């Protein structure tokens, strides 16, 4: 029982497939047309059915060729508003119709984020994008909003011709409007079943490069060529993926660069993965976003979650795969340090919540929650840290790895809980019960806090981090003499990066040594934004007023959630610049993602 969703569940009926007719209108920001549901009985004797919307404004509903009687209930908040549909004739268990529901998007839907010209590299057009997880697929279009049920789509899209579209599917051709030439229809095919939170649009001034055999990079012309360099990686990552998951099934692996704004650093839509342009460092340092969201092509997009309190399912086992794609790139003392980084992270994490709170547990109760409002890392790391503790337990990476390639054939194309996972998890260890019994499973799986257990870390490349930051926390006035340059020359991007980690979760430092770092390390110069972002972090902490500047600008000229979110918070939590930040929050506002905007709002309590 999903318990975000207001749609009839997957015991009474199932969607099959979705056929979409749509235009894009950017003079009214809307998407306006058809979504065709083939929508499968599971009962006798069924005439009428549920669907999830929100601020969809319903034309008509036609089944056999005829208008049919319908309702939108009362708004739920966060939910949207169930639409009922009254089926003209019952339906006998397995019965199929199709349902055409003809309908409009609002420019507030919270799945959109539609830019202005100014707003993008080229100036001169504009440019729209969705984000349907979690559930904001009812924000375009009446659907089974629950990652419960699964179903293929083909979609016809017409945009203004000197623009275009793609999605998360095979793109299938493209043609002149034949009612308004004008504009182009574009045509896309997702013959993989998938949950709907999979589907993604983006429309605007694309071009592409090919970087491998079966991978083009997209993007507005501006960032093409960096971003064919940033990404090269991307075949070696599928190679190892597919060895460890098994065959890729989607066809093409493509990738879209987004303008500045969208929210997440990757988002992990079929055919066609979308990433924030913050990832592009110069020097491919940031490559691990990719293998995360390659491995959702297996962990995520073949085994679902059936709920959204199941997430960890998804994003557990992916940051679990991203962690050997990249032991396998880089050696196996690379993974152990980006794991012990993981875990800092949940230490973050679980501190900043609270070490009580419900958000902790690895599984969560969503009822009355919005998913946006408890996304935080604790479902990653956790569950990470479950499954790497696992993996100790249960005698090494390459025995558990043949228990992730079975768990992944199993349970292809389903959805599943953590009971699910479990079961199999004692199924395929049948000769080690006596081990598995020795896990706390209330305590990994029920309470809230760090797990009751940490696992083992190789420290190899962790050790020069942990002691740089010993040597600044320790420094007295008479010390800051003694730091140099030289200090940073051993030490990778990555370890820069957790240099800066180990030392942010001390902050407060003297404003005194701050500025001592700046004089002999010039973090400012910086522009990988990893560093950068804690480093300012660690600046308006510390109460350093030069900082405010520089935290306002990369709080503004980007929007990736993990950035934006704790900028605005920490320049708000500094007296002299808490002023600044509730300003700027409201002059940027309208024009910011609407996810976003509704996260810092509530972050920064105001309006
Ligand atoms: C390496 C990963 C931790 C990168 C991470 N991306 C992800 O976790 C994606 O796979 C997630 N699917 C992003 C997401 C989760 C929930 C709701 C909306 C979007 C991100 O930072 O965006
Ligand atoms: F959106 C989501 C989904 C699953 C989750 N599990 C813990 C937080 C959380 C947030
Ligand atoms: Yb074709
Ligand atoms: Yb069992
Ligand atoms: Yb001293
Ligand atoms: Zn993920």
């Amino acid at each position: 029982v999903d318990t975000c969703s207001l749609a009839s569940p997957a015991s009474v009926c199932r969607t099959k497939h979705l056929h979409l007719r749509c235009s894009v209108d950017f003079t009214r920001r809307t998407l306006t047309g058809t979504a065709a549901l083939t929508v499968q009985s599971q009962e006798d004797n069924l005439r009428s059915l549920v669907l999830d919307t929100k601020d969809l404004t319903i034309e008509k509903v036609v089944i056999n060729g005829q208008e049919v009687k319908y309702a939108l209930g009362e708004r739920q908040s966060y939910k949207g508003s169930p639409m009922e549909i009254s089926l003209p004739i019952a339906l006998s268990k397995n019965q199929e119709i199709v349902i055409e529901i003809s309908f409009e998007t609002s420019p507030k839907s919270s799945a959109l984020q539609w830019l202005t010209p100014e707003q993008t590299s080229g100036k001169e057009h504009p440019y729209l994008f969705s984000q349907c997880q979690a559930i904001h697929c009812r924000a375009i279009l009446p659907c089974q909003d629950t990652p419960s049920v699964k179903l293929t789509y083909t979609a016809e899209v017409s945009v203004p011709k000197e623009l275009v579209a793609l999605m998360s599917a095979i793109r299938d051709g493209e043609t002149p409007d034949p009612e308004d030439p004008s504009r182009k229809i574009y045509k896309f095919i997702q013959k993989v079943p998938i949950p709907c939170y999979l589907i993604a649009l983006v429309v605007g001034a694309l071009e592409s490069r090919q970087i491998g055999p079966r991978t083009l990079v997209w993007s507005e012309k501006e960032q093409v060529e960096k971003s064919a360099y940033e990404f090269s990686e991307t075949e070696s990552m599928l190679k190892i993926a597919e060895d460890l998951g098994g065959p890729y099934v989607w066809g093409q692996y493509d990738l879209l660069v987004l303008p500045p704004s969208f929210p997440y650093g990757g988002m992990e839509n079929p055919c066609l993965t979308f990433v924030t342009p913050t990832l592009l460092a110069g020097d491919k340092s940031l490559s691990n976003v990719i293998a995360h969201e390659i491995s959702h092509s297996w962990t995520g997009n073949l085994v679902t979650n059936k709920t959204w309190d199941h997430f960890w399912l998804n994003e557990g086992h992916t940051v679990y795969l991203e962690r050997h794609i990249c032991g396998r790139l880089f050696g196996e003392k690379f993974r152990h340090f980006n794991a012990l980084g993981g875990w800092g992270e949940l230490q973050n994490s679980v501190k900043t919540f609270g070490e009580t709170h419900p958000f902790t547990k690895l599984v969560v109760d969503l009822t009355d929650i919005d998913p946006d409002v408890a996304y935080s890392s604790v479902p990653y790391e956790k569950g990470f840290a479950l499954l790497f503790y696992l993996e100790q337990l249960l005698g090494g990476p390459e025995i558990f790895l043949g228990f992730l390639k079975a768990y992944v054939e199993k349970f292809s194309y389903k959805s599943i809980t953590t009971d699910d996972w479990k079961d199999f998890l004692y199924s395929y260890f049948k000769d080690k019960v006596d081990v598995l019994n020795q896990v706390d499973w209330n305590a990994w799986l029920y309470s809230p806090g760090l797990p009751p257990i940490k696992p083992n870390y190789d420290m190899t490349l962790t050790n020069a981090c942990i002691a740089l930051s010993q040597r600044w926390i320790t420094a007295k006035e008479d010390d800051l003499n003694s730091f140099n340059a030289t200090d940073l020359k051993d030490l990778s991007s990555h370890q820069l990066n957790e240099f800066l980690a180990q030392t942010l979760q001390r902050a407060p430092l003297p404003l005194g040594h701050i500025k001592r770092m700046q004089e002999v390390y010039n973090f400012n110069a910086i522009n990988n934004s990893e560093i950068r972002f804690r480093w300012l972090r660690l600046c308006i902490q510390s109460k350093w007023e030069d900082a405010i500047p520089l935290a306002l600008k990369m709080a503004t000229e980007q929007g990736r959630m993990k950035f934006t979110r704790p900028l605005f918070k920490d320049l708000a939590a500094f007296d002299k610049s808490h002023d600044q930040a509730v300003r700027t929050y409201q002059e940027h506002k309208a024009s910011m993602h609407p996810v976003t905007a509704m996260l810092v709002g509530k972050d920064l309590k105001v309006d």
